[PDB]
């Protein structure tokens, strides 16, 4: 009924990296480490690092799903709001319903589970391309936090497990999300109001 949130390792560490993006007012991603949460404008890039201490094997696989933060909401699906699952900005691959699409990835696969209806986005797990120490996806996220309908203000979570083949739990992290017009005055105003 409700996807596990609980952070895990596992044998090859795996581990998410957030980007140092500041909280200029221009910005459009910026992630929080005080509050764990990211804050991002509607449909921009958000580079989240994938980070392990060995290779895992081929054929090795990351996932992302959102579930409501609240436990009264927890088994609510996260969809897109009545207006934005119909606006036709289809990427050519991700369900107009789909909250989370991966930008520049024609491997990415999206799933609608036939038992919980929950969406999630899935990519193969590649290693860092030369000179690099960790691989980066690029997330995009399609609806307002406050979007009517939708998330309706309700705070967010997006969980991303490293997977096998068969689908497979071999790590888990997770983060909040806001997704908001000004993401750099909002983050700044939450790590005021946590101080
Ligand atoms: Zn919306």
């Amino acid at each position: 009924s409700v996807p596990s949130q609980k952070t895990y390792q596992g044998s090859y560490g795996f581990r998410l990296g957030f980007l140092h993006s500041g909280t200029a007012k221009s910005v459009t991603c910026t992630y929080s480490p005080a509050l764990n949460k990211l804050f991002c404008q509607l449909a921009k890039t958000c580079p989240v690092q994938l980070w392990v201490d060995s290779t895992p094997p081929p054929g090795t696989r990351v996932r992302a799903m959102a579930i409501y933060k609240q436990s009264q909401h927890m088994t609510e699906v996260v969809r897109r709001c009545p207006h934005h699952e119909r606006c036709s900005d289809s990427d050519g691959l991700a369900p107009p319903q789909h909250l989370i699409r991966v930008e520049g990835n024609l491997r990415a696969e999206y799933l609608d589970d036939r038992n919980t209806f929950r969406h999630s986005v899935v990519v193969p797990c590649e290693p860092p391309e030369v000179g690099s120490d960790c691989t980066t996806i690029h997330y995009n996220y399609m609806c307002y936090s406050s979007c009517m309908g939708g998330m309706n203000r309700r705070p967010i979570l997006t969980i991303i497990t490293l997977e096998d083949s068969s689908g497979n739990l071999l790590g888990r992290d997770s983060f909040e999300v806001r997704v908001c017009a000004c993401p750099g005055r909002d983050r700044r105003t939450e790590e005021e109001n946590l101080r």
